[PDB]
This record gives structure tokens, sequence and C-alpha cells, in this order.
């Protein structure tokens, strides 16, 4: 019993974190086989934060300009190249702790675990969702760039996020491990702001099903609605429209609890219109949207 | 920026988890040097859940009755003994991944990270607080017994919790690693229930300070109260009384934000009497009490 925000065990990723220093700039890098991946703005200079041209900056760099440390063991850089917004540093030693891994790009609504790192050293782990405006609401201080986000499948680490920057509203933006930013953001100091965000409806419903599995039942009712009439009220409260594929994904949860997905939609409709009236659901007083249906099935 | 529920990197503990099997009962054990620690009810039989005498059960056991697996590597048990409610199994191999560690017992209000394990295999990590009634609100399914809770200090793992059982209300009870239960619970199936719980006041205040550090300021006000008059309203809402030592611990946070602790108490008083009126604090619609002052300082 119980339902908690839960992250993946981080040991397989801890073994890959290193420190990358260029000049007087230090951030974290990810060491897999004989390549270190890190954000390219580690080569940025003070008088270049305006309109930096990273191709120019990198052509003016040599291998000895990059200092890489794995613990108290300096790694010798023997090649460098740029892969969109990430830098690839070829080193003379393959990481013996390299796990089976994949580079994957996630979608809005999907979750992953973040290993927050400072100076190549892991300090904490937490769970995050990619929002609809391609930001994440993380916890990141100065020096955290290069921290990575990941999912684990059996023994395989699917790397999906590298941290690059913080936006004015305090949310966070980054890239996949191929260097392609999530969302319309660039790695230079401009007036870029996040677009408007929406509530992830399929995740809220999954979370309601986790509530029922854990004995919270006060929000249920005898009403049932159509998918169409549910989406009408969803738009009014800035929720994502529900699709048939979203109903299918909720199938297993619906079967386990004996509660039809559209029955649970009818409950969510009433929660939006009347609120909670003081009561809580799984220890929360608002509707949580950062648990996928997979996260719920795994934990319950 | 940002404030998230955050756990410690779990790699140092992942390397210590093993599977302990006795008969047809399988739970998780903790392998440090040449000793495996696990809950003693792994020796329980079906016709003994009433009034089991564990001394009797263990005298009737031999070393070959305990099957210990570290991955796909069977560990040879060469000695056993009971340490209150935990079993100590001496094995013929010292764990080469054994970190620097301590056995410590925590207090109500203090937090720790839980590595949830099934069959000797870590599946997720989350943060927990010891409540005032010595339960934790964890996330634990059948087979999770022997999962451990821990804090990390630099390079040292302070083990503070081993999971033993789930109570009827769905909260969880366990022991320190010396086998002494937290709270008035025993490891046999009776009608034991958790006592009444209280809100951890010093943690709520720490969390309000984290809000201010993260730009949430709408709950502040120009009022200031005495410690005595604050405790009067705290008792009325089932909050723990605040002490001077609790004010001292909040010193650093008070200095960083320029907000006097008793000023923040005056804000908390108004939140209890009027509520939040729809607004949220750090993405929550209730007052969170599972962040210690240390947890806040570490993350902000
Ligand atoms: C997107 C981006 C673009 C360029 C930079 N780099 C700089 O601003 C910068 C880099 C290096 C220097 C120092 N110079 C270069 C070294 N040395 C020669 C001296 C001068 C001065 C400024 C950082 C970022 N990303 C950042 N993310 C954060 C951040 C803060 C808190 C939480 N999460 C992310 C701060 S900056
Ligand atoms: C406190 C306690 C006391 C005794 C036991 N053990 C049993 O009930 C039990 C143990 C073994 C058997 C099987 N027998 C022994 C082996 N074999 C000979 C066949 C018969 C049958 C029952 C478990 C516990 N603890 C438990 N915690 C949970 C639990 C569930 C979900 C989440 N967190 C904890 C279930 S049981």
């Amino acid at each position: 019993s119980g339902f908690r925000k839960m992250a993946f065990p981080s040991g397989k990723v801890e073994g890959c974190m290193v420190q990358v220093t260029c000049g007087t700039t230090t951030l974290n890098g990810l060491w897999l086989d004989d390549v270190v991946y890190c954000p390219r703005h580690v080569i940025c200079t003070s008088e270049d934060m305006l309109n930096p041209n990273y191709e120019d900056l990198l052509i003016r760099k040599s291998n000895h300009n990059f200092l890489v440390q794995a613990g108290n063991v300096q790694l010798r850089v023997i090649g460098h190249s740029m892969q969109n917004c990430v830098l690839k540093l070829k080193v003379d030693t393959a990481n013996p702790k390299t796990p089976k891994y994949k580079f994957v790009r996630i979608q809005p609504g999907q979750t992953f675990s973040v290993l927050a790192c400072y100076n190549g050293s892991p300090s904490g782990v937490y769970q995050c969702a990619m929002r609809h405006n391609f930001t994440i609401k993380g916890s990141f201080l100065n020096g955290s760039c290069g921290s990575v986000g990941f999912n684990i499948d059996y023994d395989c680490v699917s790397f999906c996020y590298m941290h690059h920057m913080e936006l004015p509203t305090g949310v966070h933006a980054g890239t996949d491990l191929e260097g392609n930013f999530y969302g319309p953001f660039v790695d230079r100091q401009t007036a870029q702001a996040a677009g408007t965000d929406t509530t992830i409806t399929v995740n809220v419903l999954a979370w309601l099903y986790a509530a029922v599995i854990n004995g919270d039942r006060w929000f249920l009712n005898r009403f049932t609605t159509t998918l169409n009439d549910f989406n009408l009220v969803a738009m009014k409260y800035n929720y994502e429209p529900l699709t048939q594929d979203h109903v299918d994904i909720l199938g297993p949860l619906s079967a386990q609890t004996g509660i039809a997905v559209l029955d649970m939609c009818a409950s969510l409709k009433e929660l939006l219109q009347n609120g909670m009236n003081g009561r809580t659901i799984l220890g929360s007083a608002l509707l949580e949207d950062e648990f996928t249906p997979f996260d719920v099935v795994r934990q319950c």
C-alpha cells in the first residue's frame, strides 16, 4: 500500500558522471564507453553571452583545453566534436562502469528520473514530467548543467534529458542526448519564455486510479459521460483533450478496479467543477498530473 | 530554482541488497562485510502467525536452511544469530562493494531515503519522514520487507530503517538496523494500530522558507507573534509545539531570507485559520511537513 513520488535507482548513472572543465567553467558530463557528453556552452566566454557562434568557439579550441575528471582520475581528451547543442569529447579510456544504454527522446506527459549533479558528483535524485511546453519543473542550482534524466528498462538505461538552462519563471530547459533542445529554446541568453502549459489529463486519471487502488474512494460517483462531453469541460479548465488511445492505455487500470474510464472521467468532471472541499487524495489537495499510467501500474 | 521531493543517490545501497530465502519465504537482506541483515520473520511458518516464539523457531534452524543470493551468486551461510527483530547471517564472503556505513536511529520529524527492493533487486527510491507515531507513509508491496532507509553523509551511509510490515491503515512500520522497532509495534499479526499523529511544525516552517527562497511570497504579512501565543493556535490544529531549539535550527533560513522565525510563525497562524483560498505554495495546496530544515538548506 501507499503511493509516493518514486524515482529509479540511480546507481547505474552515478557510475557515468564526470566533471568537465574548460577555462574557468565547470559542469557535469556523461561518460559512456570512450565518449564524454556535456552541454556545449561549457566553451562560452563572458563577452560572448550575447550572440555566441559555437562553431567559431569550438574551432578555436584544442584537446588540451578540456580537463575531464572522473573522481580524482584525470581523463585524457583525444578528440572533440559538436553534436548540435552537446559536445562530444573522445577520451583515451572506456568507462568500465558503462551500462547498457539507449538515447531516446520523450514526449510531453512522460516522466523520467533526474540525477542532480554538481562538479561531477551526484547529490540527489527526483522524478520529473516533460510538460506540454517542453519545460520541466526541476530542482537545479548553478553548476547543475549536464545533469541527466533517464528511465530504466530492466537493465538498460534510456537517457532522455541533459540539463542546459533555467528560464525566467524558474522552470528548466534542456536537450536530448543528441543535442536537440526540447521546445523552442536556444542555449544563449535572450528573452525566451515558456509557452502556455496544460494539465496532462491522462496522468490525472491514472493517478485517480492509483487512489482507488489505495482505498481513497470519496470522489467516485454513479455518473458516466461520453468522451466528447468530457472534452468540452476539459478545455474549460485548461486540460488536454482525451483520446481513444488514452482510454486504451487506461484499460488495465480500469479492469483492475472495475471502474470504467468514462466513469472516472465523470468523477474528474465533478472534481473540476466543485473542487475537493477540504478533503485530500493520496495526501494531495490538488489533482496530480505527473504520474503516467505506467508509473501507476509499476508501483501498485 | 525549484523545490522537489529529493532522495539520496542510491548506488552505494544498491550494491548491498541481496535476496534471503528460508523455505518458501523470500525477502531482501542487507549485505555489509561478511554479514547479511534481514527481518527475523523470514523464519515464520504458516501455522505460527498467531503467537510465534522466534527464539524457538531459530534454534530449530541450521545454516543450510538459509539460501542467500547476491545476483546469480549464491552466498554460503556459515553462522546465524538473532539481534532483536533482525537476523544476522554470517557469510563466507565480505561484500566488496561495502561502503563506509553507520547504524543510527532517527527521531520523529527526521527524513531519510527508502530504496524499495523486491527479491534482492532495487526497483525505486523515494523520500520519507518518521512520523510522530513512529510510522512512515511509504510505498511497499508484498515482498518488500528488508528494504532499507538511509541518509548519506559525504561518503558514509547512515542506515536508519529496515522495513518489516504494513499496518491496517496502510502506513508502514519497521526497525533500526539493531532490530529495535520504531514505535510500540511487534512483528506478529495482532490488532496493532498506529497512535494519533501530529503535524511536524518545524518542517512546515522550513518549507515556507523554501517557498520564499523560490519566489513564492503571497502568504507573508506584517504580523509577528510570540512563541507562546503561536503554540496556543498550534495545539488547536494538531500541530507540534515549537521550541526555542526549533527556532535556533531555523536561524540560517531566517537570516538568508531576512524573515524572522516568529514572523513566519505569524504567517503560518493565518494559513491555519483562513486556509489557502485556492492558491498554491511550491505546487502544493496543503502545508507540507516532510522537509527538514537541513533538507531545505541542502536543496536551495
Ligand atoms: C544557456 C546558457 C548559455 C551560456 C552559459 N554560459 C555563461 O553564461 C558563462 C560561461 C562562462 C563564463 C566565464 N568565462 C569563460 C571562462 N573564462 C574564460 C572566463 C569567462 C561566463 C558566463 C550558460 C547557459 N546555461 C545556464 N544554466 C544556469 C542554471 C542556473 C540554475 C539552475 N539551472 C540552470 C545558469 S546558466
Ligand atoms: C510482521 C510479519 C510477521 C510475520 C510474517 N510472515 C507471514 O505472515 C508468513 C511467512 C511465511 C509463510 C509460509 N510458511 C513458511 C514457509 N513455508 C514453510 C511455508 C509456510 C506464511 C506466512 C510477515 C510479517 N510482515 C509482513 N509485512 C507485509 C507487507 C505487505 C505490503 C507492504 N509492506 C509490508 C506482509 S507481511
